[PDB]
């Protein structure tokens, strides 16, 4: 079937709650793909609060701030892979399974969109929800 | 609460189930601002396939491909709202009802990303449908 939007989003969310420490070489350079294909979903004035998020999950420190934030900014502007491919030759295994983690568990939770589109007139086209 | 991309698309979901030919001229602006944002959840590979989509669903003959595309492709690039907010002055309530309601029924079915990224192993990850 098709990978769309919404496979996308069911992709995500059954990963975000896997423990992936032991997973495979391919399944974890897939999982790369993932959240690089993921963070552009989100637009670019988002960026900023993907990485906060990120620092606070992760307990990390202001340090941490504008090195997991390039690594949002190259992911997002990252055009045929380049990127990514270097992430998964320069990086060592334990710290893209943490950031792969971190990622697929706040990616689903943030606004995808900033306050210009927001406020504009979007959230009145928002349905009904359970409970609600 | 926050506008996620689950969100974004139980909205187009909705919408796409509509009839919005007499929608108020607020929430039609504002359908015009879901159908850029969801553009801009395709990757730039596959707006080739949107138009030809859209083409097909619309009975429009190859005449109308470049325009077709041409819309998806300044929507994808656009900044600022520049080329959004020209649509919604230069183009006629008809038309941009229509070219609405046809995005909003063939973006939740097509494939958001191209062929580099989904044949090496993306599709290994999707899990088990019903």
């Amino acid at each position: 079937g098709a990978i769309t939007l919404l496979t996308l989003i069911k992709t995500a969310e059954h990963w975000a709650r896997q423990d992936i420490r032991t997973i495979e070489d391919s399944k974890l350079r897939a999982l790369l793909t993932l959240c690089a294909v993921m963070t552009r979903k989100f637009s670019k004035s988002q960026l900023s609060l993907l990485c906060e998020t990120h620092l606070r999950r992760e307990g990390l420190g202001q340090d941490q701030a504008e090195p997991v934030l390039e690594v949002y900014q190259r992911l997002h502007s990252d055009k045929g892979g380049s990127f990514e491919a270097a992430l998964w030759q320069q990086w060592d295994r334990q710290s893209l399974i943490m950031f792969i983690t971190a990622f697929l568990n706040i990616a689903l939770q943030l606004p995808c969109e900033s306050s210009a589109v927001v406020v504009s007139g979007l959230r009145t086209l928002v349905p009904q929800s359970d409970n609600e």
